[PDB]
């Protein structure tokens, strides 16, 4: 891994002689982003369009519709330009609201705040991060257990994988019709509370996108000027992409990154904003390599920074801005690994805003060499392996263990 040596210290030597490699094969660099800024700010002016005549411009669709096969050719072409959807009753909406009890009950019982603070740092950074937490390291509440491993859940994930084009030159990249569990955290965010949380941004890499040249097959059409035969949902080198080693790395890809809602979510209440333009990625690369951007600078991107989109940089992407559609509780939301995201400033409702984060992930090698080590982390209790090692719930009451499993668990968690 190219980036695994690459040191800290020597980023911006390498993007200055990254950025000329690249300006040297596309010498029209200016001419091919202003095509593509015009794409872009067709799809922006659908979107605001959209929400000025008080439609969301994410797509929904009904589990139920997945899951009898109704979805027509037309949606599945809107979920693509869009890279997001909304997929509505997934969970029936009294279990995600017992779910949302249960949680709650686990981390009050066990005394979840009180050990984050006396495991905090003594500084100011430290006790920052432990004071209201929102976000939760516990994996392995029997909620997030079972909602991971459902029969629902799983068509979904199927159905969002098979979006993607999984084959190309006789390979099958990944297995759309498997899925693996990846385990996450949940939220939990009250009324009135502040965000800290990032702004727009894309997570999966930030300078290797132009640095790696893994990533930089992914965006062969991108750096060749071939910027209409990019296609965000082209399967081909996205497992074979390698990253700047940080706390920010996922060890699965993952096709969609996706909440559960365990509350109902609402526009100014907490909830998630996304820019629903799968190719916005086409945007960002090319607009780093422009006369106006520094030699040895990727408009801001940064190690272990999410690569974040700006008003800065990226002011036409901004316009594009809009909160996820309304949902219940057992609803859920996906959005391509691409997309950008950001969750909302707001929170001025009455009650907490609370979700699991659980992604679509496909069967590939790449995700299938993680499995052992998760699986080893969900038997101790312990944090997995991309998270900080707090491993809180090792002595937790109630803690989810393989007596919870249904036989499709054991099989996603690699059991069997
Ligand atoms: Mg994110």
């Amino acid at each position: 891994n190219a980036m695994a040596s690459l040191h800290i210290d020597d980023i911006p030597a390498a993007i200055k002689a990254v950025k000329q490699q690249l300006r040297q094969a596309l010498p029209d660099y200016q001419q091919v982003f202003q095509a593509v800024e015009e794409n872009i700010r067709q799809q922006v002016m659908e979107i605001r369009r959209n929400l000025a005549e008080g439609k969301n411009p994410v797509p929904q669709l009904h589990a139920d519709d997945i899951i009898n096969g109704k979805v027509t050719e037309e949606q599945k072409a809107q979920i693509k330009q869009r890279g997001c959807c909304a997929i509505l009753g997934v969970f029936p909406q009294e279990k995600a609201t017992a779910w949302n009890r249960e949680i709650g009950d686990y981390l009050d019982r066990n005394n979840f705040v009180e050990r984050l603070k006396n495991a905090a740092e003594d500084n100011y950074f430290g006790t920052l991060a432990a004071s209201k937490p929102q976000i939760y390291g516990i994996y392995w509440s029997t909620p997030q257990v079972e909602a991971r491993q459902d029969k629902r859940m799983q068509a979904v994930q199927i159905f969002l994988n098979n979006l993607w084009q999984t084959e190309s030159n006789g390979k099958q990249h990944f297995d759309a019709n498997r899925v693996v569990t990846y385990a996450d955290r949940t939220r939990r965010r009250p009324p009135k509370s502040s965000s800290l949380g990032l702004s727009p941004h894309v997570d999966g890499g930030s300078i290797e996108r132009w640095l790696d040249e893994n990533f930089r097959h992914v965006y062969r059409h991108v750096f060749s000027g071939q910027w209409q035969k990019y296609d965000p949902f082209a399967a081909e080198g996205r497992p074979e992409v390698r990253e700047f080693p940080s706390p920010a790395v996922c060890s699965m890809f993952r096709t969609f990154q996706g909440w559960t809602a365990l509350t109902p979510q609402r526009t100014h209440a907490g909830t998630l904003n996304v820019i629903p333009i799968a190719n916005a990625m086409a945007y960002i690369l090319l607009r780093a390599l422009q006369d106006d951007v520094a030699d040895d600078d990727l408009c801001g991107a940064a190690p272990g920074r999410a690569l974040s989109a700006s008003e800065q940089w990226h002011p036409l992407l901004m316009e594009a801005i809009s909160p996820i559609p309304d949902l219940e509780a057992g609803d859920t939301v996906f959005w391509h690994c691409d997309v950008i995201h950001s969750v909302e400033n707001e929170h001025n409702g009455e009650f907490d805003s609370n979700v699991m984060y659980i992604a679509a992930a496909p069967w590939c090698e790449k995700n299938a060499a993680y499995l052992p080590r998760q699986l080893a982390s969900f038997i101790d209790g312990r944090s997995p392996p991309d998270f900080a090692a707090d491993d809180f719930e090792v002595d937790f009451i109630g803690r989810a263990t393989i007596k919870n499993l249904t036989e499709i668990g054991k099989q996603q968690l690699g059991i069997t």
